[PDB]
């Protein structure tokens, strides 16, 4: 069950993605640089709940 929809919050930026990783942790390198490569800086937030990943500002 990896994720499938990875979305980024952006006002004015929206889209979605899906990459394949080793494991969990290995993802989490990568998504975070993702977020910074599009300027966005803050806390990193998930709900295994709904098997989604979104950036708080």
């Amino acid at each position: 069950m990896m994720q499938y929809k990875l979305i980024l919050n952006g006002k004015t930026l929206k889209g979605e993605t899906t990459t394949e990783a080793v494991d969990a942790a290995t993802a989490e390198k990568v998504f975070k640089q993702y977020a910074n490569d599009n300027g966005v800086d803050g806390e990193w937030t998930y709900d295994d709940a709904t098997k989604t990943f979104t950036v708080t500002e």
